[PDB]
């Protein structure tokens, strides 16, 4: 019965419109790995399924980093005559390794958003015929999708609401002193352009 | 004999520009916790010495949530009826749960970054007298010693680069069509404004 | 007793305007190897406080690169049944191993400087107020804590002098016919420029 | 006697014009493959050979991640206690161990220009001397050692020959309403142009 | 039978464009070192050959160099009263230490293009009936051949670009505010000259 | 504990104005020598600290010269049966011949600021800016930290107090008839003169 | 071997800009207590070397107070049958007795700064040239340096950013309606007013 296969395309779903590494796709493979209890080949399985191959490449480098440290530290808990990690987290009854190699793998892929020198979010503009609400709440959420958990949008939002804005609204934020004010001043300056 | 006091000294004045979670804050502290394999009454004086109590406060709540979801997920590896973990990891046998508190410890402040809603490179912005070249390393070096380690800096700069940029720098970034541009394209723009 | 913590801030402190790779970096760093004489998890420590965790990654790809290459040549000396060599290299009585796993470690940074495709010396600008002497100082300088050893500086500079100086001083070495000379007809022609 | 000294070299003069990962190149080494069945060790010759430092680190990064799957998957037949792949695979008598190996190495060079980020066939343009048959023979030429086996070249080069024309073709391909039309009308359109 | 003086013949051939200790030239004699598995006389006779009196001289100096500091660290594993590294490399069944004599034998070229003073490429100029792609080529193709691996090629070239051009083009790339930029706006401003 | 990493970065720092083979760089390294009784092999680590490859390479070839004719001088007085030089002064109960090297290795450096056709202190001109005095103490300081020892300051400092003074000084000097008078006459009479 | 001599020097060396008894001042004196354990004689040692003879005074005073609050409750542990709090205090096998003297002379200090009714950073007032950024720093500093933890100065500073401001800037600050606003607001408001 390949229930896991239904589970698979819902978990690709649930990370559909979600950047690899995003607090979304990091809550629902957090969860899908607690919940499936998944193998070191399992977990190419997924991988594989949810990421393009540059990503998963990507993965597999920071990932072999982080498991390169781990193991020269000596903190792993893997025996060095019982062979390679990734034979040993397939392995029946060695279930704190298999945990401790899943927790790795999930801590990789909160380094790819950082790495990532061209996001999306980066490019997102102000159109010409959209309100400057509409255009901070597209912001917000592509900030949402796009920064790792654990950064400080809010300076961020403030500054790319002034710098990705309409060159009218540019104008009138200079005009009004609003060039990187608090995101409700920013607006209710803004409240006075329409396109 | 304090020899630790002498390097506590020396800690705090490598991580003095340094924010608390930022990674030359972070280099640090993690090295020092290496190097001297701390008690946890030994991180509460370094927390104290190195941090006020608001931010002290600020990483013992951190630290508790962190401390609740290891207990609660039974991977502390600490025995229930061998009383708290904080009291636990300054026993002297205990080796490897005086190290899963260490890891906690520092854990906790790479979120303090990230929590903080208006921090000081958010406020810095391009004198009447001061260059444009200037006031670019003066953000990157603000950004490098408050931003947490995995946050993408290069957008974040290619935005502040315009947004706290001085008025007239403004003005040329817009004239020549660089309002979020690449750092080359920002510069050699800028190198034609003189205070 | 920490005394590695000691000699570990004081490496920083010295190699702390050096870029990872660069002649006094590797001076450094190669006399830190030869005193202290670390295992791999040792040399770990070393690359975490010195380096980003970027490229700590960088840096962990080139040398599994090196490693890969002795290990299918069999010139390591490793017993490939006796585990990885991130772990041998960790061995308390196997010191030949660990000399060889330390020269494969530090000849994983020469290649850094030459992998990096934008440096930061190859940024540096002759100011509006600034001298042209000053200039390629400032230039010699950066070269020196930029370029890997055993690079022709002396041909880049002179190109460099040229190439990213003031305008006016550009104008001067094309009207006397010095476009690539050596430095000091280059400085003899633009010291009769003045800010 | 040095007798692969010579097919080596051979092999360089065959593939001098073929790009890393081309058909050609492909073609050429995988008939050296399977001429000489060569070992890991030899694999890393043949590889320095042909390949820059940087390309065979790329290659390594593909390799191993490849390699990653297939230890984890188990596909590839390897005892996980009896060493590496890359000790193995120059163990005498482990004959289906090294053919694996050589086909993941061969496979691993596939992906090289797809994973690449600045082809130089793209950046192939017309001259302004140059007739518009003999540019578009340059463009086939450079897409034949320059694309990766199962790419439709067909689409890209119709979209090429208008997209890397020169102005004076590129004016009389929009008047005679071929902007992207298939081969024999786009040169029987710019037969009418002489340099 | 002389199979040695073919090959020999086939790598001075292959070897006439490249400089003695560039990338091209590099991996043809480390492949030839490791098909021939040469002793200390025949890579005096491979020197020799392949290379002019002054260079084998500064070969000689370089490796003595390099040959001192390995004999004084005692790294090289030789006994030091069975004679010399230069007799004992020629001893039929000390394998491992003509292994060790050819590595510093090849280790020793590395430093000829670093070490140089006045290389060709740098005086490698833009001709006046010459087009400005065609001397990027050139220029690429000299430092292919010129510099030693390991050197930031690509900062160089832009740099050279400029310094190197004719000057009604340095003219053109000062009058469109382009002294040193990435190398595709340099040969976009300069499609604009034709010789 | 590693006491020499401590006092090698304290040398390095003191020694830092000073060139190879000046004065101060050698009462340095005399006193270094005769307070750590160091070895060939710490030698080797002192002088590759302390310089760059390029120099300790020139230095090797000095001091080969200096070991060539001791040896064959055969006033050493080390057994030619018993191994190079190089080895012996290694050898832990072998003081006398370590003391003998010590001295041949520090007296190998005072030949490096002779054997320089275009030394530093030779391109130091004065500013236009840049008042007499401060220029004749700037010269002194660099023949000072430039020189070897034993060499006549004196006579080439008032001849330098001409040749590289501003062209107004010189023509102050030629004036009230001071072409290369005692430097109290120079700057008696540049005194006068002001930028 | 008086190892308390170097870090008593220390100490004041890195308190010398903090007042008696502020958070910076307060985290050094309860570090140094918490490493050296010290008896009452040596507070009185570490007292005398870091306050004047009237601040040392003012500290027995406030001292004596909580020594005789402590004495009358009968909460500090000791035998008055025993002798003096001053003598049980340098009694080695009253460890118990010797932390709560040390607590109780830490807690003294806390209340100095409160005490004060003419403190350094009430004093501190803009200069005619110096910019409204440069004294908002001036006394954030002066303020943390002087007043003591856990005290709000963000009311503070945002009333002395008017008070002790300019009177050209007070008039801009009042003719903008910003005589007590937020930080960023008085900023904005006097970014206006160049000197």
């Amino acid at each position: 019965r390949p229930w896991q296969m239904k589970d698979l395309q819902a978990i690709k779903q649930e990370v559909s419109q979600a950047a690899p590494g995003s607090p979304q796709f990091m809550q629902t493979i957090r969860l899908a790995v607690q919940q499936f209890d998944p193998t070191a080949k399992d977990l190419q399985d997924l991988l594989q399924y949810l990421c393009s191959s540059l990503v998963a490449s990507l993965h597999h480098q920071q990932l072999d980093s982080l498991i390169s440290e781990a193991e020269t530290r000596g903190i792993t808990g893997y025996n060095p005559l019982a062979g390679p990690l990734r034979v040993q987290a397939n392995n029946p009854q060695q279930q704190g390794l298999r945990r401790e190699y899943q927790q790795l793998w999930l801590a990789a892929f909160a380094a790819l958003p950082g790495s990532a020198k061209d996001p999306s979010w980066a490019s997102i503009l102000q159109g010409l015929e959209e309100p400057y609400h509409a255009f901070v709440e597209r912001l917000n959420i592509a900030l949402d999708n796009g920064l790792p958990e654990g950064t400080p949008k809010d300076p961020i939002l403030r500054s790319l609401a002034y710098s990705n804005a309409n060159k009218e609204c540019q104008k009138l934020l200079q005009a009004r002193g609003h060039t990187n004010s608090p995101l409700g001043d920013m607006l209710r300056a803004c409240q006075t352009w329409t396109p």
